[PDB]
């Protein structure tokens, strides 16, 4: 199949290499098997799986709501270029220094994390408006990405500067993400809302804390894992960090707008101290709509 | 100087080239000229201009502020990195279908375009807060430079493809970043703080509108335009794009400033119809400080 030269001979006891001058780039780099069948196999069935899912919380969502929809329209879209071109440029990119970049995951990263990032800063669905918090997480986040496909487009010494300017980033944007899970918890009503906020708390640090972990594996790092062990890792990352997040996400939403229909807004003044935080606290109640200085 | 093969023979007739077996990376593609010495002589001057620039406004902005500092940060950091290693991957990536892509370029772009499109949703530096519109005008533009980055790593229809996506999305950023001038306009006091908002909005349309024009018309396109032909155009725009229109920004910001210290935050509610739009007017006199319904 491959669109770089593919044919050549061995000259002077392998020492040359001789290519048809046909104006094909050639490296030998390029070539390296991406691994086993078994592991391909693995990797189609999860993608299918990953489509089957994408194509079914799209449907759903059919049924404000358009940060879920999205991360699911941009998936499908991402599943039909995987079967038809996933190892053809610049789906993966094939460069000088003989590196193989996955630009089809970080080009899916870069579209969505406003997306999700501003889901992030709106849980409830209720807020207009958004914080200065929510910006600096935009902007550490995309640093993060276009610091950490740097590395990956790099080597040596190079590869590793631009890593850790990503992991710095990523720290900041880890540590303001904690906070705004915090809020969202003390804002939402007492029950079931509380266990899915929880859930997408869980779900979010699992599996944004496993990209930077399947970067140090893969190609792009140590190459302890095949291009095939990469993408069957990112399947499973990929199912918890898009499809469910985004479907707890709407689920989370559904719930708090049908408390609104049921009670009405009745918020609070939770005055957290996890510092000096403020909060809006959603109860049931009529009753309960006053200040609850809760130092943690 | 180059870290890919560089030496090669031609064999039987210029129909076959032969390489040391060495495992460097080939491709003739990868050895048309930048340009001639003139153009890189005009590139090279407006670089050390931009670097003087970048460090006169961070000295500048040393005596809140933080979107300006960071663009001038980023933009030093920038010519540092162009001094050492502006034709080294990755600051070029040289690709398997022969493509030169100035991942130096996109990479500066999807740092600051958070930072940037921030401050074009806080141009008076009053708000603490954020709309609607800020959030979809991060997700299009982001957009954009991601399917735009994708087209110039790509060839033939598939480049024209994500063009016409980054195109659909950037028109999107454009429509909406034109309604921010327009309320900004009609918020800051009627004197120098609308001449300043005025100035801001004919530099971002014009540095903005320019990159897909130069993109079009450069290597990534029709080829029209050398390398180091791209590169002059880029510093120019990159004059106006970051260090001038932070600097018009920080000198707004201070006006604003300085208005809430003299006459004090004195908001109108001007009901713009450019649609119902609205927007809280500040003035120099106490009196005014209610409803002007301007239809446009
Ligand atoms: C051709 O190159 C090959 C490289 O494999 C040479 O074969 C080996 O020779 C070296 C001795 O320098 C040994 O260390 C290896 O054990 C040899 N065999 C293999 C299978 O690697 C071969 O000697 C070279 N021929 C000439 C004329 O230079
Ligand atoms: C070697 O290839 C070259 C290609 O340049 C051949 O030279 C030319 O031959 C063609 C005829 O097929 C003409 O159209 C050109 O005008 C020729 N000259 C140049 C300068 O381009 C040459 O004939 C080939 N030799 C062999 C034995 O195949
Ligand atoms: C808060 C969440 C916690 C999780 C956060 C993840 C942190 C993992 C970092 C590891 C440091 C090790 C250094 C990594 C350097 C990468 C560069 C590299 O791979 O170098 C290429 C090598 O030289 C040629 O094979
Ligand atoms: C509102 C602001 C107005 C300004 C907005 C800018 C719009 C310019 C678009 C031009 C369309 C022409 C099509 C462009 C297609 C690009 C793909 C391409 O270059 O194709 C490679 C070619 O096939 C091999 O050389
Ligand atoms: C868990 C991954 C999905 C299920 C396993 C698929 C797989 O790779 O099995 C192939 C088999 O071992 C043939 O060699
Ligand atoms: C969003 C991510 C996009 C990745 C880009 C993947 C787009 C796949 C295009 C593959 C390509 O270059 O096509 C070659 C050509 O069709 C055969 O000759
Ligand atoms: C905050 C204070 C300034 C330090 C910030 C970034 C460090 C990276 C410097 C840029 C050099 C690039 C070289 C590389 O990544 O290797
Ligand atoms: C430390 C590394 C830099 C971290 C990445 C940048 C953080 C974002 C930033 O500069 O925002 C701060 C601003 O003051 C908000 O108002
Ligand atoms: C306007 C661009 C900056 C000034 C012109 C520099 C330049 O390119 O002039 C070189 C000269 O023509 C020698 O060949
Ligand atoms: C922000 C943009 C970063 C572009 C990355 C540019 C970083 C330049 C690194 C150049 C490189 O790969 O260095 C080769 C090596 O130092 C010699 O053997
Ligand atoms: C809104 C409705 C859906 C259409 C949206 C995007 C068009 C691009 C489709 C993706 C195909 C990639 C192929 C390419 O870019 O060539
Ligand atoms: C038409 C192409 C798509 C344009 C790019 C996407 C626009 C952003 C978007 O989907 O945001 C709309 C949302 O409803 C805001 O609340
Ligand atoms: C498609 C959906 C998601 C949530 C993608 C997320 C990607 C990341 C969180 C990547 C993080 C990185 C870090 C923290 C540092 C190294 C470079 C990375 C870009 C891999
Ligand atoms: C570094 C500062 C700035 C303001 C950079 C801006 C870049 C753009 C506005 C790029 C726009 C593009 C468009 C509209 C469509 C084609 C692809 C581009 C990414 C070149």
């Amino acid at each position: 199949r491959m669109l770089f030269q593919t044919s050549y001979t061995l000259e002077n006891n392998g020492s040359v290499i001789c290519i048809p001058n046909n104006g094909q780039c050639f490296c030998l780099a390029w070539l390296k098997s991406n691994g086993t069948n078994a592991e391909k196999l693995a990797a189609n069935i999860l993608q299918w799986i990953t489509f089957a899912l994408s194509a079914l919380c799209l449907m759903f969502y059919g049924y404000c709501g358009w940060e879920e929809i999205y991360v699911a329209t941009i998936e499908m879209i991402k599943f039909i270029i995987e079967y038809f071109h996933e190892f053809d440029e610049p789906a993966v990119i094939y460069s000088s220094n003989g590196n193989k970049t996955v630009w089809l995951r970080y080009a899916e990263w870069l579209l969505t994390c406003p997306v999700i990032l501003i889901h992030l800063s709106n849980l409830t669905g209720l807020a207009n408006d958004y914080n200065k918090r929510t910006m600096g997480l935009l902007v550490s986040d995309i640093g993060t990405i276009v610091w950490g496909t740097t590395a990956a487009l790099s080597k040596g010494y190079v590869r590793v500067i631009f890593f850790l300017m990503g992991l710095c980033y990523g720290i900041y944007t880890f540590f303001n993400a904690a906070k705004v899970y915090i809020e969202a918890y003390h804002t939402v009503p007492k029950g079931r809302c509380r266990q899915v906020v929880t859930g997408m708390a869980w779900l979010f640090f699992v599996s944004w804390g496993m990209f930077p972990i399947l970067f140090i594996l893969g190609p792009e790092g140590f190459g302890v894992l095949s291009v095939y062990g990469s993408t069957v890792g990112h399947t499973i990352i990929d199912l918890m960090s898009k499809n469910c997040w985004g479907l707890l996400g709407h689920y989370l939403r559904v719930l708090i707008h049908e408390h609104i229909l049921i009670h009405g807004d009745i918020r609070k003044t939770t005055k957290l101290n996890i510092t000096e935080i403020e909060v809006e606290t959603l109860v049931e109640d009529e009753a309960e709509a006053g200040a609850v200085s809760s130092e943690d």
